[PDB]
């Protein structure tokens, strides 16, 4: 049973990436999976299932929808927008939002309202996560390469690290290494995503950084 998010939940998954990126000392245990879900929502359900079936994997596709979950946090009832995922519980998703809201309040207290580029909903958060996945893919293709991933990430993602407290290269790289080892079918998904993406012209600074990083896995 593999979650196959479609284009409709792309905005939500990007927001989930952003929530982790704004979290001080964020637990990146699920970032590899979340980043892969972002890549799949960018490729779309149809292309994702096609890639897996073509690669020889047997796939029981799970539809991904947005549902409103009511939960009591600090005595007050709260409404959370969550995704119907077999791989990621409602509890984990809500805890990611709770922890990010704690970080966000700390930011308000520090600088007043937060600029678009420093928020959890900035359109390039998913791509920032996938930049780490691009570095990991290169070191899985070249042959252990974790020290090199961190150092290459601090240089290439210097502006992004300045924008996001939760952009922790060591933790994110480890989470991607872990998912590609545990679920090798994600390697095929990522590679198709990266080939397709690096074809697109212009766009954001981060889309450009990703394309350069991805192209480097060849020369």
């Amino acid at each position: 049973s593999i979650d196959t998010p479609n284009y409709d939940v792309q905005k939500h998954i990007n927001k989930l990436c952003g929530m982790l990126l704004i979290t001080e000392d964020a637990n990146h245990k699920f970032t590899g999976l979340i980043g892969m879900l972002y890549a799949m929502s960018r490729l779309g359900r149809e292309d994702t299932i096609k890639i897996l079936r073509d690669a020889g994997y047997h796939v029981k596709a799970n539809g991904v929808d947005v549902t409103t979950h009511r939960q009591d946090i600090n005595g007050k009832e709260m409404k959370f927008e969550v995704l119907t995922l077999a791989s990621l519980t409602t509890e984990i998703q809500i805890n990611i939002e709770i922890e990010s809201r704690k970080s966000y309040k700390k930011m308000l207290k520090e600088m007043g309202e937060v600029a678009p580029e420093y928020r959890h909903d900035s359109p390039d958060c998913g791509m920032i996560i996938l930049c780490i996945a691009a570095l990991v893919i290169t070191k899985l293709a070249a042959g252990s390469g974790l020290t090199a991933v961190i150092r290459r990430a601090n240089n290439v993602l210097k502006n992004e690290m300045k924008r996001y407290k939760g952009l922790l290269p060591k933790d994110i790289a480890n989470s991607f290494y872990e998912v590609f080892e545990k679920h090798p079918h994600f390697i095929d998904v990522f590679v198709h995503f990266g080939i397709a993406q690096s074809s697109t012209r212009g766009g954001s600074r981060v889309e450009g950084i990703f394309a350069g990083l991805f192209m480097n896995a060849y020369g």
